């Protein structure tokens, strides 16, 4: 539990909400600004984020969001995580359309890659890579973030919720299509069904206008039907690295 927190939070405003708790942007022993998640009273077991904290403290790494410990004396109980200046990806790369130049999205993936690249080592599963769940730091640094959606499922995950770290692989093709299609809606005009059928025939995603024939290639290599025939985050890793390149 490395460092339990008592109330050196200041707690700015909120966030984020959702049956689990609530986001907030706050600042510890008045210096740290920091994002404080905090869980509505019997929204989980005190076991479940006992573990989950625990696991999320013994992962490190520069592309994954850092915390700075936890509540748990009960007031709520709360994780006390490293502020991320610009928020969500998806926000980001929305606002921010036409702003962006072919290498600078690249890079995002990479940073992802490179996170996924260490969870994937670490045997953690993350099951819901989108570009909502990574966070955008000052100078663009993006950071893996939830790591302790049928448009984002690969096709063993909507038939057997089968996940697996090539599962993640899937997903983080689809990230690297709203990376390049600059925060677009992957198949927004289309039911679960639709995605199914359309996914299940051979389809996939169009080729966003940013992505190089190259990236579009990569892309595929992640969308490929057979999880063995996908490459593992640390392969992935060395060929986004390679075209980063030209
Ligand atoms: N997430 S946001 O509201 O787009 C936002 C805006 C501006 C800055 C941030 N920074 C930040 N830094 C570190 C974080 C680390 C933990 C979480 S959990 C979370 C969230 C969860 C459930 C619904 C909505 C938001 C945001 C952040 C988080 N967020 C986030």
């Amino acid at each position: 539990h490395m460092v339990i927190d008592p109330s050196e939070l200041t707690f700015v405003q909120e966030i984020g909400s959702g049956q689990f708790g609530l986001v907030h942007l706050g600042y510890w022993l008045n210096k740290d600004k920091v994002a404080i998640k905090t869980i509505k009273e019997g929204s989980m077991s005190e076991d479940d984020f006992i573990e989950e904290a625990e696991v999320m403290m013994k992962l490190s790494h520069p592309k994954l969001v850092q915390l700075y410990g936890v509540c748990l004396e009960q007031a709520p109980i709360c994780l006390v995580f490293e502020f991320m200046e610009h928020g969500c990806l998806s926000d980001y790369l929305r606002t921010q359309r036409g702003l962006f130049a072919a290498e600078t999205l690249l890079g995002m993936c990479l940073d992802v890659c490179e996170g996924m690249a260490y969870l994937e080592e670490a045997c953690v599963i993350h099951r819901d890579l989108a570009a909502r769940n990574c966070l955008v730091g000052e100078n663009q640094v993006i950071k893996v973030s939830d790591f302790g959606p049928v448009k984002w499922a690969s096709p063993e995950v909507f038939s057997f919720s089968r996940y697996s770290s090539k599962s993640d692989v899937w997903s983080f093709g689809v990230l690297m299509w709203e990376v390049f299609s600059e925060g677009k809606i992957p198949y927004e005009n289309r039911s679960n069904s639709e995605v199914v059928e359309d996914i299940s025939t051979g389809f996939r995603l169009y080729k966003p206008r940013l992505a190089s024939t190259h990236v579009y290639q990569i892309m595929n290599h992640c969308w490929k039907e057979r999880p063995e025939d996908r490459p593992a985050f640390s392969r992935l890793l060395r060929q986004l690295a390679e075209i980063a390149e030209s």
